[PDB]
């Protein structure tokens, strides 16, 4: 086949985030910000896709404070939050900005109706309590 030189690059090296701690209110009609708790990140080399079903947000950290709760990563280290949108949304229209010690993200959905939660569920998963205290 062929080996070296190749075309797209996956993000294979980067590091996907699975759980990043954030907050979204419903503002406007079908506006949606979001907040999410991050310090000394990296405007420069930190983005945002806005996708139509979807909205991916690359940004690097190097706060303790964030990497700390990502062991094995580091400042240096890409992380990449993907989150799936129930319904449809207006990239378009779509901003990122980050903020003083936190990230701000204007989602303009499509129409106005109920999203019963930010992030698509899933399979259900209980299995043995761990970090849950009472």
């Amino acid at each position: 086949g062929s080996s070296g030189s190749s075309g797209v690059d996956e993000p294979e090296s980067m590091v996907n985030l699975a759980f990043v701690k954030n907050d979204s209110y419903e503002k406007g009609p079908d506006s949606v910000v979001v907040h999410v708790y991050v310090k000394e990140i990296c405007r420069d080399t930190s983005r945002v896709l806005f996708r139509e079903q979807d909205f991916t947000l690359i940004f690097q950290t190097r706060d303790g404070n964030f990497l700390r709760l990502h062991p094995g990563c580091g400042p240096h280290t890409t992380f990449r939050w993907q989150v799936k949108l129930r319904n449809l949304i207006e990239p378009e229209q779509c901003t990122f900005c980050f903020t003083a010690s936190r990230i701000d993200i204007c989602l303009r959905k499509r129409q106005s109706q109920r999203w019963g939660g930010l992030e698509a569920p899933a399979a259900r998963v209980g299995g043995a309590s761990g970090p849950s205290s009472g």
